């Protein structure tokens, strides 16, 4: 009872649960957008289940967008240079979401994603990073 | 604008975001814990960063333990058996936090764990499970 | 060059990274596969993607099955009772896969999971384990 | 036997296992070097447990840099601007491990972390990338 191994056992007990080479996917995101940098008028627009809402935010996080990209970044900006143009990339939390915003040099709209707060910010700026390449690979 | 391309570019980009053979490791639990099944007499424990606060959950689990293991389980329970000898092992969130009950043969105690509710109840179970194993091989 | 601080940088750069509260998907099963415990008589299966292949793993699957069960377990096992009668769980590498056979007491078949080294063996014996839970509840 | 309901089961079963909200830490590195992107000149490093190996590497990895910041880049190179100056961040698996290699524009020398090919290269990516911005930041 008690003993020094029960004790230490208990102890052993709160180490971490070690996966080993373990594959999991993310959750896919909720909307991938286009909105003009301008306004925030939605050029193009994906989901995965209205319309409104997504306006909503839309203009909302351009707003958040263009507040940082001239009000201010050090933390949470990302800066990145594809097909030798440069582009900003942030990330923002509105209403429990996870989300990212980065310019495009040819037209100076905004490329938009949307995820759950479950969807790990880091593998999303990543995923935009090369939205934008592949995006501007197949405009030029 | 909108071309077939940039629409179908969006969707491809909802697509989630696929980690190939990782290693992972879960947070490590809070409290590892034995209660006597009786009233919930914290026999020994561990943690990681007060006693009192523990107590109530000892007591608290305890309850809704009892409250399962009687007043009643079909999905949150996993019945096992280990040298010979069965019992049942119990999830339950109580505060935002995931815990594990189970019953040890030998000396009628419940073995316990609390964790963040950011740690996944089957790697609980799972490692409630050994636990049991790993307690009654060194006490026969 | 080399400063205090150049030291213990690279040394608080060693750190892990933390992902906060993510939603993860392992990936799906290939195989699931109900066998008769007799001589591994694939009675149904169901894939992702010959049915020769299979059935040298029902019944490879199977033997290294009643290898344990008789020859023998105490690390890799995991004994369970579902609907009041009792059964086994066993893991098993197989040319790099991750398989679970566990017996149904109802019709003693053996159930059957083959997946990538890259599915949690943990959340595997959990699968498995509702698996048996849901499937004697529809046969009784 | 194989009834519509035993079929449509175990392909219910394929599914993967979802992880909720879940907390998981990556391993940490194993090494962290800076190395004058010149010959390879270890200035300084970190690790986790000889150093000959070590420098193997220093100077395999510069090698395969300027092979690629010059003999060619496009998918896995990942370019970004710290202060105001522009660096490219590489990945590169060599003897079965995830290194990667960006360039500090004030010492034209090369930061550099390496590890197991159980981290995720995405979250190393992200990783050198504050690594150079707070490396950059405490010296200007």
């Amino acid at each position: 009872l008690h003993s020094k191994n029960v004790k230490g056992f208990l102890e052993n007990t709160l180490k971490p649960y070690d996966l080993h080479s373990v594959d999991f996917k993310t959750s896919s995101l909720q909307s991938s957008m286009i909105i003009t940098a301008t306004n925030g008028g939605i050029l193009s627009y994906a989901t995965s289940n209205s319309v409104n809402n997504l306006k909503m935010m839309s203009l909302l996080i351009k707003d958040k967008w263009s507040e940082d990209e001239n009000d201010t970044h050090s933390n949470s900006c990302y800066p990145v240079e594809i097909d030798s143009f440069k582009t900003k990339i942030y990330t923002y939390e509105m209403e429990d979401l996870h989300t990212c915003v980065a310019q495009i040099p040819n037209s100076d709209l905004l490329l938009l994603f949307i995820a759950e707060g479950s969807f790990p910010y880091g593998l999303l700026v990543i995923k935009i990073e090369r939205a934008m390449r592949e995006l501007t690979d197949l405009f030029g």
